[PDB]
RNA sequence: UUUUU
């Protein structure tokens, strides 16, 4: 496919991001928990966290005034050479929480850039999230000698291998296409001093564990390396599995682990399978701009997108059955307003940061409450408000009624009797 | 099922 190359104009490099909301201040009212031995103190300002000036400059140009709770706790820990497990609600700044200190460390204590040997490997559960992280990295490393780069499936192995063999300090990647570059020995980890697993709980779950074990357990892995794990959810059982790959690690949690973001007004409707589509148009007809509808299957996303567009709703979709180029273009169109409605499977439930997403609709409830938390988290980020509407079907979503209630109470939302 | 060479 050969995806479009990223521009270098500071106007584009800094076009990605959401402006802090009116509730930004509410962040410090959130309880903080830290566990571990001699954990460095939390920094209170970007200009007092031992960050290289280049980095701080890019932060100011990115529009940040105050670090968020996880950034305050995470930055000093990473800067200290410590391993980290960080939990913080969706849209609360976790990406910068690990890029700033890592990027800063690359300039502060430089090592020669070898070929096919990255100094930082950041892994992602989805392709679009990989490129998003990739662009934030370019944003924070803007106007420096640092070379980023990204590797992910659905693209021509040649154009990526190309960009990489020019040498990259930081490599963002999805598991599959990385194990490919690795089994073909074009990529090796002798110089990898930072291994970051974004959406870590997902990277370590049944789906990805084997591939993830192989990556981190590779015979080529530099014995001395920091391992950082971040996520808005982290089931205890997965936190135990993570520990095997962490050394004397610090644990930080802002708020309730796996807790939903309190800035998203959540509403749950009791709808039956065949009553869902009219309800959807009912809602979209009332207001359709900036809405993402989450469905259960790939075929379902495509069917619904086609339906909606035949009814005068500028709609596009994203899921695994579309060409990688269509997946990227669909996000493009949603970001610049071309498309007003985005239909998606959980391929877009985690980490995506889209300014236009003003409403999240769970057309189909997910089977796991954690997936619910990430999905509604695509809205109401950075202290801003947001709404999430979910269609609860008694015919099949009884199993998640219990966890949904807890998440609802836990985020200060109202619980409808039918869930009880 | 959804992701993931
Ligand atoms: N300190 C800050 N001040 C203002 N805005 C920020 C700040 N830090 C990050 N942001 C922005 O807010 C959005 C949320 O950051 P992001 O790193 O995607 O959060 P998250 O915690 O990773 N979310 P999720 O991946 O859904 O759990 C991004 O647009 C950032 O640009
Ligand atoms: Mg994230």
């Amino acid at each position: 496919y050969i995806p479009p190359e990223p521009s270098n104009d500071a106007i584009e490099i800094f076009s990605s991001g959401i402006a802090s909301g009116i509730h930004f201040s509410k962040y410090n009212n959130i309880p903080v928990k830290v566990t571990g031995s001699d954990v460095p103190q939390p920094i209170q300002h970007f200009t007092s966290a031992d960050l290289r000036d280049i980095i701080i400059d890019n932060v100011n140009k990115s529009g940040y005034k105050i670090p968020t709770p996880i950034q305050k706790c995470s930055i000093p820990v990473i800067s200290s050479g410590r391993d980290l497990m960080a939990c913080a609600q969706t849209g609360s700044g976790k990406t910068a929480a690990f890029l700033l200190p890592i990027l800063s460390k690359l300039l502060e204590d430089p090592h020669e850039l070898e070929l096919g040997r990255p100094q930082v490997v950041i892994v992602s559960p989805t392709r679009e999230l990989a490129i998003q992280i990739f662009n934030e990295a370019r944003k924070f490393a803007f106007e420096s000698y640092l070379k980023i780069g990204i590797v992910y499936g659905g693209t021509s192995f040649r154009h990526q291998n190309e960009c990489i063999t020019r040498g990259c300090h930081v490599v963002i990647a999805t598991p599959g296409r990385l194990l490919d570059f690795v089994d073909r020995t074009f990529i090796t980890f002798e110089d990898t001093r930072f291994v970051v697993l974004d959406e870590a709980d997902r990277m370590l779950d049944m789906g990805f564990s084997e591939d993830m074990r192989r990556i981190m357990t590779h015979v080529t892995m530099r014995p001395e390396h920091q391992t950082l794990m971040f996520s808005a959810t982290f089931p205890e059982e997965i936190q135990r599995m993570a520990g095997e790959f962490l050394k004397n690690y610090v644990f930080v949690a802002i708020g309730i682990v796996g807790g939903a973001c309190s800035d998203v007004k959540q509403t749950i409707y009791e709808v039956n399978k065949y009553a869902k589509r009219s309800k959807l148009i009912e809602i979209l007809s009332e207001q359709a701009d900036g809405t993402i509808v989450f469905v259960e299957t790939k075929r379902g996303a495509d069917f619904l997108a086609s339906f909606l567009s035949e009814k005068e709703f500028p709609t596009t979709s994203i899921h695994g059955d579309r060409l990688q180029s269509q997946r990227e273009q669909a996000l493009r169109d949603f970001k610049n307003g071309s498309m007003k409605v985005l239909i998606a499977t959980s391929v877009a439930s985690r980490g995506l940061d889209i300014k236009n997403i003003k409403h999240v609709i769970n057309y189909d409830m997910p089977s796991k409450i954690d997936d619910y938390v990430h999905r509604i988290g695509r809205t109401g980020r950075v202290g801003n408000n947001g709404r999430a509407t979910s269609f609860f079907d008694p015919e099949k979503d009884r199993a998640i009624a219990a966890d949904l209630v807890k998440i609802l109470e836990g985020s200060g939302q109202t619980v409808p009797d039918f869930l009880r």
